[PDB]
């Protein structure tokens, strides 16, 4: 064992190849069995690193510092505990939804930590503004964490499909309906307000890194806009794959598309 770093978020390590090390991070609601199906086509080349973020449903609550978790900046510092502790001179970090802004903040800290970041369904901020599409007005924000706060098993059933997308009796939706409703209900509600009421805009100038932004062509939770957005605020070099695919976790999903996308931006650098 690593010590608290790997007890708290079950962290692992797989995989023998030598091109390089790989750190795959999640989004809300799920935990490192979303990228059951990328990890097998790293093994041979990479080292790959899985971890749940603090939170996530098979973390211990006893852990969860509510006043360290009040920003995403808390989340950053965890991976930066994990990049450190690992002795990681560069990795080659894929985030998922609010891990691939966890990954960007991290980054702007500590570039030499981060060969390359591939963004996977992210989002600066999933409120509107002027001049800004993010997919939420507050009133549906209200509306999703009064539905949390009164039933939060029901919440989860309904949530689910709409977020995963496609077939709602699909074996992914049924898995993240179970991981959403592993969370703990204090936890979920808390770290859902966190992150929907999030606005990192102004930071993406700060991240330097290359960046692949990657995207569902329908999300629920991220209009195609935004990777655009994206691209064109970041400090540093990007390139855009909007994919054939539904939902906002479609490496669960649909893996037969989003798999061999993700397997070239993790081996083929921009220029």
């Amino acid at each position: 064992s690593m010590g608290i770093v790997e007890e708290a978020h079950n962290l692992r390590v797989v995989g023998e190849g030598k091109r390089g090390v790989i750190v795959l991070a999640h989004g809300f609601g799920t935990d490192q069995s979303v990228w059951k199906h990328l990890v097998p086509h790293l093994v041979a080349d990479y080292r790959v690193v899985l971890f749940d973020t603090m939170g996530a449903g098979p973390t211990n609550p006893d852990y969860f510092d509510f006043s360290r978790y009040a920003t995403l900046e808390g989340y950053a510092l965890d991976l930066l505990a994990i990049l450190q502790e690992l002795r990681v001179a560069s990795c080659i970090y894929v985030g998922h939804s609010v891990s691939a802004v966890i990954g960007a903040i991290a980054s702007i800290s500590r570039p030499d930590l981060f060969s390359k970041l591939v963004l996977l369904s992210a989002s600066p901020r999933y409120l509107n503004d002027v001049d800004y599409y993010g997919g939420f007005e507050q009133e549906d924000l209200d509306e999703l964490f009064e539905a949390m706060g009164s039933n939060y098993k029901a919440w989860c059933s309904g949530f689910a499909p709409l977020c995963v997308g496609g077939d709602m009796e699909s074996v992914a939706v049924q898995e993240f309906s179970r991981t959403l409703f592993n969370i703990r209900p204090d936890i979920a509600l808390s770290v859902a307000q966190t992150i929907f009421q999030s606005d990192v805009r102004s930071l993406l100038p700060l991240v330097t890194v290359p960046c692949h932004i990657v995207q569902s062509t329908k999300d629920l939770a991220v209009p195609v806009v935004v990777s655009e957005y994206l691209h064109k605020h970041l400090g540093g070099d990007s390139i855009v794959e909007v994919m054939p695919s539904e939902g906002h976790l479609p490496q669960l999903s649909s893996p037969d598309i989003v798999i061999p996308v993700l397997l070239r931006h993790i081996q083929h650098d921009i220029a």
